[PDB]
DNA sequence: ATCTCACACT
DNA sequence: AGTGTGAG
């Protein structure tokens, strides 16, 4: 049977980001409790990044800052820039283009948000493996790794259990076996020591990675040691981390497919999914999740690293909540060719770097009264980088969601606009 | 109401 | 083509 240790996989995930960003560009705000936010006037607006001291004192992600300073007085703040009265998040996508190239400079990476990538290492570590002849690994190639369930067997601070458990891990190491799945992720662990060195040096963002034998396990992992350090998580290390983890940690689980595994098998932790058989899981889930499932709880799962760096879709988006919601004709035109002009220089700019153009506009819509993130999706043509264009059009094919009689009055007030180009393809 | 992106289902 | 889910 086929243990799923075929491949090398890490996911490297940057800590904090968008408030190591500030941080770099703003010195004054380097190891002290910050926290990005957006729109200030509301709540001291609404907190997108916590930096580690800030997390300290218990503040997260989503508070409003107002209440965020409640928890932590002396709580620093950087807002994101606003454009055309709407978040502009240029400077993080730049700061990210800065991490996903040297990333490249490796191997194949999977862009997978704008903060973390994954990486295919088996073929660099094959290589790796021929040019140290058969030389030891020594800890010192290793110096920001944790080994996931070591130390074991007959240090009180976390360096000292980092060690040991390392120690551990080296002196069982069968250097002999080019082909022993241990040596190969101890392998690609040294080089995301290198990748991650590299990312620090040429950006000053640090970062922590999680090294393993596929997508779940690798970003699974990549959590574990948060902030800083990377976590390599060996196939032999799945049974005991499985035994009590949480369904809803594992990447997929974390909505209502992972509730349902919960509710109708009875179970809490990973490690309870083995004792069914496939077909029953695939009798609860379908076949695709109870396969999946089956395969995911004994740490297999062979999901691909796919080569693609370049986001498929280029969107825009502005909520209108509560007494905000717009209910003029024209208060619907102006927002439309707000979003339609950032769109514009973002389109121009991804033509110019990448060679591609988007050929389809995708517009949605919600409106108030109604309940999900989109209410109403509708697509048309892009044949013209033209904001003016882009927006007319995108008006043309919602214009008859509007119920209301009236001329100028738009109504069920639009609670949201969303904006999207898409379907690039070569020039 | 703290704006994004990917993908499966139909 | 359009909807729903899951995620950062
Ligand atoms: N819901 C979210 C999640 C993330 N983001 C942005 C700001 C985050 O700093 C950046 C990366 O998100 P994240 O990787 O989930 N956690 P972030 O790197 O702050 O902190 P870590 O927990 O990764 O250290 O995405 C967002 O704007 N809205
Ligand atoms: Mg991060
Ligand atoms: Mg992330």
């Amino acid at each position: 049977m086929a243990t799923g240790q075929d491949r090398v996989v890490a996911l490297v995930d940057m800590d904090c980001f968008f408030v190591q960003v500030e941080q770099r560009q703003n010195p004054h705000l380097r190891n002290k409790p910050c926290a990005v936010v957006q729109y200030k006037s509301w709540k001291g607006g609404g907190i997108i990044a916590v930096s580690y001291e800030a997390r300290a004192f218990g503040v997260t992600r989503s508070m409003w800052a107002d209440d965020a300073k409640k928890l932590c007085p002396d709580l620093l703040l950087a807002q994101v820039r606003e454009s055309r009265g709407k978040a502009n998040l240029t400077k993080y996508r730049e700061a990210s283009v800065e991490v996903m190239e040297i990333m490249s400079r490796f191997a194949v990476i999977e862009r997978a948000s704008i903060d973390e990538a994954y990486v295919d290492l088996t073929s660099a570590v094959q290589e790796r493996l021929q040019k140290l002849q058969g030389q030891p690994i020594s800890a010192d190639l290793l110096p920001s790794t944790y080994i996931e369930g070591l130390p074991q067997g007959p240090t009180v601070q976390k360096e000292g259990m980092r060690k040991q458990g390392l120690f551990q891990w080296l002196d069982s190491l069968q250097i002999d076996n080019l082909t022993s799945p241990d040596l190969q992720l101890t392998v690609g662990a040294v080089i995301v020591e290198e990748m991650r060195a590299a990312i620090e040096r040429e950006t000053g963002f640090q970062c922590s990675a999680g090294i393993s034998h596929n997508k779940v396990l690798a970003k699974l992992a990549c959590g574990l040691n948060k902030p800083n350090r990377q976590t390599l998580v060996s196939h032999g290390s799945v049974p005991q981390l499985f035994s009590q983890m949480p369904i809803r940690k594992i990447r997929s689980l974390g909505g209502k497919l992972g509730a349902s595994v919960i509710e109708i098998l009875g179970i809490e932790y990973m490690g309870e999914l083995t004792q069914f058989t496939e077909s029953q899981l695939q009798s609860h889930f379908g076949e695709k999740n109870g396969s999946w499932l089956y395969a995911m709880c004994r740490g297999i799962e062979h999901d691909p690293v796919k080569p693609r760096q370049l986001p498929k879709t280029i969107g825009c988006s502005k909520n209108f909540p509560g007494k905000t919601a717009l209910a003029t004709r024209e208060q619907v035109q102006w927002w439309l060719l707000q979003l339609a002009q950032e769109l514009e220089e973002r389109l121009t700019k991804d033509r110019n770097d990448n060679d591609r153009v988007a050929t389809q506009l995708v517009v949605s819509i919600r409106v108030q009264g109604d309940k999900r993130l989109s209410s109403l999706r509708r697509c048309c043509a892009l044949t013209r980088y033209d904001a003016h264009k882009m927006s007319h059009d995108a008006f043309t094919v919602i214009k008859n969601c509007n119920t209301s009689g009236i001329q100028t009055e738009w109504s069920p007030p639009l609670t949201m606009l969303f904006l999207c180009a898409t379907k690039f393809s070569a020039s």
